[PDB]
């Protein structure tokens, strides 16, 4: 079977928060929403506003920066007796979101005020433990109802965050395109549709074409056609392509990547964007594209070698134990079109990191 | 100013799918209303049961008499509150998927569609199509949401006679044309936005497949048998069309296509049928070139489509039966205004004789 | 050494442009002369003066006699003193255009000329040619000016016979190959200079728009309708080939056009497509690549213009007739001589005679 | 409907100013000669001289750098009973030109000694307040009977001017294709014909083509073949482009950027180019069409960034005010094939300053 | 008619000198030698040498670095009875000897020591004043006999001469181009053939191809492939290009440089390369090709400015004499498919100096 799933609906624009009773109404009438206070303090007003407009009662829930903090809010929801959830934020407060809802049975919208990962679309939380090392990657029934990006709040976000998500975005063609060839089931449950892998490789196109353009608009805080580009690519492509169409060594080098210290400070997608490149070389890619990707990470600020990871020094065998996580039983690597092991990961980041190295050297 | 997408939860494809429909529906809701006619329940009715009951999902057969109309809608209805089902199955064609549409929307409940042919891309749609009795165009009718689950077997669909594979070719081989051409125009889709790169490109996608797949699809049904091709074509005149015609946009092939709904002498023509000659007006309506036109014209004759008005049942002095279609094609409210330029009866009266003319040549050189 | 450019002040064109005639005149007088045939005012009148009408503009009818001649012409201008007229306008062919550009040329008044056929690239030009009672051709007669105003009605023009379509595109065929050859050769243009770019560029864009657009719009026309293609074909007859013609420049296919009036067998052709003949003999005469012989050829022979003597009446043993043919294209003065090398009566005989050659050629092996 | 118009007669060459009475003759036995000294002392003889040769009256008016020295200029034509208006030097002269021919409704003759706006064949004046705001563009129902480039005189101006020129010309293809797009009405009054969008496109070719050339030509003071294709590029193909096939985002923008008083001391074609940039991220045209306009403009000295145009420091609200002028009813930026608002603009602009920025530290 | 004419025989390969007796003995048994002192110290024993073995009698003629040294050679030439003429060295003793042999009536085998210019196998002989000034080509009715080129001695000569030989050989193209557009009679007396200009083409491709490669392995003084090639190129393909197929602005250019004292230091070819690149202006070369050529004549040495040629300072008169002598009635110039004045060359000129100092200061 080939199986794609998908939101029910993805809107994205400008102001696209203003305009966010009109489609939340058709879900309910009562939502919970939940959001820090910063991100109350921007959008709140804006928000409820809206939700007023269109004749819907919502109740604003104190989230703080664990299944208890759901539980906490899973009893609030039951107590004001509300028929949805709104979240709005980063991250985490999507995933606490996503997680209430599901364990409710209720409708969830979701509301990014930056756009950093893939992940906001999908049907699926990544759980890490306390000491920051990936966990588990939780598969919800459902995807979530709505998305909605407002692409003003977006570009005001800082730049850093835009190039997070285009790493993270920059791993789903060369996912997507491994796992097809390798007739991998994706997360969505079945092989990959035509559909899925055709999202993913626009994605790369659009980052591509549109990366430099976007990232030079959100350094001066605004919204052109190239920002609206990216945000799509960095959301519903990346997001459609990595969840129905498929992962495979990117996201599992990313995750062994966890099990060191030192690159605890990077973003998710900053991780995956060396992780992509890794992925190049264990593939053997051509040159050409490898020289494509170098150019692109280095034109955005993505990292291309292990220093630019805060991994210094002999790193053998620190890199040693990444390939061993990134091979455990179960981890997406074992998608790619051929058998890997955890010395050929080694070998793969270890060299990507002197194609890297080189790279800088010439520029 | 909105960029907008909507789908269907989950698209589900591949051979002998409906053997396992009942893990997916499971996930959905543990009791079904089922909606189907007769010769669908012959056909399908064992499998699907049979998956139902393996995965602990109850379910009543319900018999659905044919037509898609209000009567018929609120007696399901009455009958699903009865036994207290907790979502609707429709299988079989464009009219009992239709009606189960309409069902889940009035009681508010989850849908599955499990189309029987890959004849239009209408299953993944918020949408249904209202004629008159006469066969003439009524309106679209809007759902707020799209099915939960949309289930193609394309083993059975394989199965099932050549024509309505190729008929779905020729729903879909407008879905590029129409797309773009909104797209160009700023135009509001059925979504409610601006159209996202992802149902534009979908919608390319489409038309890219039907010309590399098409006749090799067409070949293997023709044998009754599932490739590569043939599942690939049916994503394309189901999940890729769908996408592209709703949350990408409809411009002038549809309302042409509706405009025909006047006439008499096509009434009986597939929907696909149609709006391939449709898709071909359209052509020469925003004037594309000739290489592209060729294109059209050898992919819609290799494959049967029809490329003149005669193909279409129309001959004699048709200047004023066209006129009567131009008009209809025109009316306020037709998709033929979301095009990029402005669209009057008598520009679309000389698109359709002169599209004619182009295929009547084409058919004289024969390739 | 000087470049110059010159064009009618304002180009007007498209479907049922006729009725808003009387805005655009208004601008240059309020009191016109209106110069017509009896077949012209029947079938344009009511439409025209209503439009005038409308606008506050004046107008006097007056029945045009078929031939452009000094006695017709201080005939019109007699009766234009009479009434006070302030403008002159010109309705329908070749003739009733060249009449009121005298007209108005003698009694120093703005002119509008409405062509109701797009047949030559004659309309916007400050020139007539000037044929013998027995058809031969006499001379270019220049005046100082162009035509203040032309408006095409694009839905008249789609009602005119194919055949005028497909002459107007024989005679717009030649632009190109003559604007390039005086361009190679730095000859003077009949505007006074060597061509600008802008007149060149016209001139190729004139060869592209036939290319890409001439099929279409010829099945449109056989059909009575106005497309996109048809609208561009007539730009392409009109304003590009005109202005090319006269500020880019004539060169060997107008010269042999004007040769080949000294034979009886041709005179009833039209001139168009006695210009694409001499367009190909042409391309023998400056030895042009295969491909591009070919091209013209497919072209010519597509749209339906002639690739050989017997097309035009000429047969038998044709060479003591195409020598006469060869001397008068070669007279002094003529725009043979613009052409980037020299040419003689002998060389424009084998390239006649040899162009009949590959044009039955191309006919034998039909495509 | 789709219209053209056009002036009678475009007449280029070296030295074209000893022929100019033949020409004059056509149209009338009497001038008006309108020009300031200095081009007086420049051009006088030779013209009169010519005028002289082929029978032609003359009268010459004494013009210094308003509806009043039109009215005054007027009156003197009709003292000396003048059948024809001669405007010889810059716009200024050329605009009084236009002006007085159209009041007294008599042929004009135009002859530009710069070539540094498309402004001369055209039936337009662009209105100025005295504070150098744009006010209005005030249409003739005429062009002018005939214009006369005299390319050794051009070729002896200040090459900022002909550079100035280019500036103007490089707008011409992008707004032309823009209103096409659209389906814009020119100020010709119809849709645009092929003829006009195409001699804006051989406009934007011949730029690039001839542009390096020329300036390095004009540099010498010399006339060259592609100082003339320049020449012609600037006013015979820039200004019907212009007129009969349209104007949209670009010359929106400069008329913006004149509600500024930092950039009075730039030529109206050094901000038109600024404004072209700007167009193509309002449009989104792909990197490589940008890197061309870049290099180009670069290249001959055109502005791609705020500081060159002599915008310094934050910016932000200074370019908000530019882009509420620009979209101001009425302008032609509407003419766009999409929506326009402010806040577009200004991330239009505002990122054409950091991709020029960019551009600038590569170089 | 189209006309082509040729020597009768050409031969070039590495010692070909040690070989000329079989060839020699085949037109006369009795020859003339014409040489200075230094060449038949290198050149000397080798060639009589071989016309010893193969039976040809041989007088060596005192040859000093003139219509009088000619006459003063003619009646040495009749006092010992020879039957044929041999020139070896540069271009004033192989002159000399087309000028005696002509005036005899005899049979004439030229022998160049160096590859400096095209002028060998031609039919024709250029002379200047005794100020050094173009004075006129002068015409002979019939080409040598045969020209032997002994690559191992022209590859140990000084490398400029190599490149002053690919200078006058970098025109041939250009200017047989330019005839062949114009339908110029060459100076073979008719319109050019295919074979001629075909030559003068295969000439500009071989130079291109084999230049560097060539003045690479003349800096070491050996032979390689791409030094016979260039040897061939300068050589048999450029002289029967400019002969048969014609000679133009270029030329003309060189001829008009001959008027100015500043130049007389550099080399014939070294010339006509600038003059090729004024020649490049004037017919409106696209820039690509002015870039190629420009490339080309830097990579090899020749000279791109006015500088590198000595004229400095304020040119602009200097450029004005060289433009009106390059027009005088009868120069080459007039070949061109326009219309030619000394403005315009002036201007080409003036021009060409700029595009070369541009290119320098980017390289
Ligand atoms: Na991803
Ligand atoms: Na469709
Ligand atoms: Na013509
Ligand atoms: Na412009
Ligand atoms: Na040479
Ligand atoms: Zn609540
Ligand atoms: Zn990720
Ligand atoms: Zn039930
Ligand atoms: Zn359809
Ligand atoms: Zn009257
Ligand atoms: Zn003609
Ligand atoms: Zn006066
Ligand atoms: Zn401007
Ligand atoms: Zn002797
Ligand atoms: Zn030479």
């Amino acid at each position: 079977l080939r199986i794609i799933q998908s939101p029910g609906k993805y809107i994205q624009g400008a102001n696209a928060l203003a305009a966010v009773g009109q489609y939340a109404k058709s879900l309910a009438d009562h939502y919970l929403v939940i959001a820090d206070d910063f991100v109350m303090k921007l959008a709140g007003d804006t928000l409820m506003g809206s939700l007023q407009q269109h004749g819907v009662k919502h109740h604003a829930a104190l989230f703080n920066g664990c299944h208890k903090e759901i539980d906490r809010l899973g009893r609030e929801l039951k107590a004001h007796g509300c028929r949805g959830v709104i979240g709005v934020g980063g991250g985490k407060t999507l995933d606490t979101a996503k997680a209430i809802a599901h364990y409710q049975q209720l409708p969830v919208v979701l509301i990014p005020t930056i756009a950093s990962t893939d992940a906001p679309t999908s049907a699926l939380s990544v759980i890490y433990t306390e000491q920051g090392e990936f966990a588990e990657y939780l598969i919800y029934p459902r995807n979530p109802d709505m998305v909605v990006m407002d692409v003003a709040i977006i570009a005001k976000a800082p730049v850093r965050l835009l190039v997070a998500g285009m790493g993270d975005a920059l791993s789903t063609y060369f996912e997507a395109q491994a796992c097809f060839d390798a007739q991998a089931t994706s997360m969505a449950g079945g092989k990959s549709t035509l559909a899925a892998l055709s999202l993913a490789r626009l994605c790369y196109d659009t980052l591509l074409a549109e990366g430099v353009k976007a990232k030079l608009a959100v350094e001066a805080g605004v919204v052109t056609e190239a920002v609206e580009r990216i945000i799509e690519a960095n959301t519903y492509l990346s997001g459609i392509g990595f969840e129905s169409s498929g992962l495979a060594a990117a996201h599992a080098i990313h995750n062994g990547f966890t099990v060191l210290e030192e690159c605890h400070h990077l973003y998710h997608g900053e991780k995956v964007a060396f992780g992509t490149l890794a992925q190049l070389v264990l593939q053997n890619s051509p040159m050409a594209q490898i020289e494509t990707v170098l150019a692109f990470c280095h034109r955005i600020g993505l990292p291309i070698t292990l220093a630019e990871m805060g991994v210094s020094g002999d790193a053998v065998e620190k890199i040693m134990a990444v390939a061993q996580a990134s091979c455990a039983a179960g981890e997406t690597i074992h998608n790619m079109p051929f058998k890997v092991t955890p010395a050929g990961v080694q070998a793969a980041i270890l060299t990507a990191d002197r194609l890297g190295s080189a790279w800088l050297q010439q520029h």
